[PDB]
C-alpha cells in the first residue's frame, strides 16, 4: 500500500478491479466445466451398460445439479458486482482527475511600473496555468482530494502582491520587498494534495469525514459503500466450487 | 443527447452502463434457463419408457448443448465487456470532478492603502476558492464530453483577473469598479477555469489532443475501450436458446 500520489491510488483501484474480473471469469469457467462434464457424462452413459451405466448417470446428474447451482449463484452475484465495479472505476477516474489537477498553478507576473500597472496592456493580470500530462495521464486504502492552497502572509510568500524597487523583476528568482514603486504577482500552486484514509471485514468500508475539498467526503463515502458491495459479491463468487 | 453540463455526461454514461448490465443479466438468465431445462428434462426422461423417453432425452441433450454454448459465449465476451465497462465508469467518474471543479474561482480582494499592501497582514493575497457541492456531488441533496480550460485574464481596467486600482480604501470589487489609480490596491478575480466542449464519432474517432485537463490522449484511450464495451454488448445480445 505504497500510495503516495493519486495516480498510485488509481492504479490500486485498477488492481482491485483486475482481481474482481478474474474471480468472475473463474466462476464462469467453473460453470462451463460443470455443464460440459454433464453433457459428456450423459452421452457416455447412454452407450455404457449395467451398474456402471447407473453410476455414470448418477455422476452426470450430480454434474448437472452443480452446473445449475453455479449459474444460479453467479446470476445472483452479478448485480452488486456490477454496482461496486462501477463505483470503483468512478473512484479511479476521479483520482486521475485530481492527480492531473494538482499541477495547476497561478503564474507569477513580472513587475511593472506602478503608473503602468492598473491600466493598459501592462496591467498586472492574474494568470491561471493548467499543466496537462505530457501524454497519457496517470501512466487501509488511501485516496486523495483537492484543497485550496492558503495564500502567504508576508512579502516574499506565495500568492501575494510582490513589490520591487525596479521593474521587470521576476518573483520566481528575485525576492519581494516592501516597495510600491513596482508591482508584480508572486504566484503559487492553486491546489494542494489532501490525503484521505479508509481502513477496511467483519461477518463495511470505513467512513471518510466530509470536508471542503473536491471530491467532498460525502461522494467518496457514497462510492466506498458500493465498493463494499463489490467485495461482498466477490466473496460470494469465489465460494462456488467445481 | 441533451448533454449541456459535464455532470450530465456522467448520467449519460451511467445510462449506457445500465443498458450494458441489462444485456449481461439477460444473457446470464438465458443460460440459466437452458441449464435448468436440460437438468429437469433429463430427470423426467429417466422416469419415462419407450420412444417417449428417447424423444425427451434428445430434447434434453439439446437443452444441454445450447446451455454449454451460452456460457461459452458469455465468458468469451466477459474480458472485453469489463475493459470497456471500467473505462466507461472511469469517464463518468472523471466528469463528476470536472463539473464540481467548474465552480472554482479566484476571490476578490478589498482595496487597501498602497503603503500597507506589499507587506504584513494587510497584503493583497490571491485567495483560491473551492465550492464543493453541499451534499453528494451531482446527486442533488458523436459524443459530448467536457474538459477544463484555463481562464484568460482581461486586458484593461475593470476586467477579470486583474489588479484593481481605486482612490478609496475598503472597496469590494464585486460592487465597486476599478479605476487607473495606484493609491489603493485590490484584486478583481473570477473563475479559475472554463468549460471546454469535446466530441467523438460513433464510427471512435480520436479527439484532437488538448491543452486541457482531462488530456486528449487520456479521454481518447478511454474512448478506445468503450468500443470494446459495445462489441461485447452486441455479442451478449447475439446469444439465445
Amino acid at each position: 500500500a505504497q500510495i503516495n500520489t493519486p495516480c498510485d491510488a488509481s492504479h490500486y483501484a485498477a488492481a482491485v478491479a483486475d482481481n474482481a474480473v478474474s474471480a468472475f471469469e473463474q466462476a464462469l469457467g467453473r460453470a462451463q466445466d460443470a455443464t460440459v462434464a454433464a453433457n459428456k457424462l450423459h452421452l457416455l452413459a447412454s452407450k455404457l451398460a449395467g451398474a456402471q451405466k447407473a453410476a455414470t448417470t448418477i455422476l452426470a446428474a450430480a454434474a448437472g445439479a452443480a452446473a445449475a447451482d453455479a449459474i444460479q449463484k453467479i446470476a445472483a452475484a452479478t448485480p452488486n458486482f456490477a454496482k461496486g465495479f462501477a463505483a470503483l472505476n468512478e473512484i479511479k477516474g476521479g483520482q486521475i482527475i485530481v492527480d492531473e489537477m494538482l499541477k495547476s498553478k497561478i503564474e507569477d507576473a513580472a513587475t511593472v511600473a506602478a503608473a503602468s500597472s492598473t491600466s493598459g496592456a501592462t496591467i498586472v493580470k492574474i494568470k491561471p496555468k493548467l499543466q496537462p500530462a505530457t501524454k497519457r495521464a496517470c501512466h487501509t486504502l488511501t485516496l486523495f482530494s483537492l484543497k485550496a492552497e492558503t495564500p502567504g502572509t508576508t512579502t516574499d510568500q506565495k500568492l501575494t502582491l510582490c513589490g520591487h524597487g525596479s521593474p521587470s523583476q521576476d518573483p520566481a528568482t528575485a525576492s519581494c520587498q516592501n516597495s510600491q514603486a513596482n508591482l508584480g504577482i508572486k504566484g503559487g500552486s492553486f491546489i494542494v494534495k489532501h490525503q484521505m484514509q479508509t481502513t477496511r471485514t467483519t461477518g463495511s468500508y470505513s467512513a471518510i469525514a466530509s470536508e471542503d475539498t473536491v471530491p467532498n467526503g460525502d461522494t467518496i463515502t457514497a462510492q466506498l459503500t458500493e465498493i463494499a458491495k463489490l467485495e461482498n459479491a466477490v466473496q460470494a463468487l469465489q465460494n462456488v466450487h467445481e
